């Protein structure tokens, strides 16, 4: 088995695309019980990675940089490991759509994912 | 009395644009002690948005809604009142290009000017 697979190849983090043939887990996060492992992604997912159903559902309400680096909590140190940014905040769901409720329980179940996981 | 009509049009939704004719602090939120109403900022950024001076620089390392939605700590509820949104995660700045050290300062001064505002 593989743990640190990711190691094997150099890729753009802020760019960083799991595909059908590459560990969706060693791109991005593997679920369990803290933020640093990964709070969303279904077994779905995992088995497609880009090529799964409804991802752009979630790419197009997406937000752009602006909130990013406007009221996201914008915070970082210059270590000699390199810098570290953070990010916190809030954001209402698109409540005017008519698909409101499918987004809502379409994310909901990667993010519940690891409940029904076995 | 509401009056507000405006928003009847269609106006971005999670792509906030701050433009010349427009306030920056209107887009994002008002810089005061609320976290998610964004404390940070420069006075020379709400003068025009999206035409200050280096605007495109934060961009360029800016997360794709990829890497946005994933290891970003995820969690919502469903609400009367609506479902939020919030996140916590960290990110690794743009260090393998050469601009790396000017954007550190360039972001730094919004981090740091919000003290110095009056």
């Amino acid at each position: 088995t593989k743990k640190s697979a990711a190691e094997a190849s150099k890729k753009p983090r802020q760019k960083r695309t799991a595909t059908k043939q590459y560990n969706v887990t060693q791109a991005f996060g593997r679920r369990g019980p803290e933020q640093t492992q990964g709070n969303f992604g279904d077994q779905d997912l995992i088995r497609q990675g880009t090529d799964y159903k409804h991802w752009p559902q979630i790419a197009q309400f997406a937000p752009s940089a602006s909130a990013f680096f406007g009221m996201s909590r914008i915070g970082m140190e210059v270590t000699p490991s390199g810098t570290w940014l953070t990010y916190h905040g809030a954001i209402k769901l698109d409540d005017k759509d008519p698909q409101f409720k499918d987004n809502v329980i379409l994310l909901n179940k990667h993010i519940d994912a690891y409940k029904t996981f076995p």
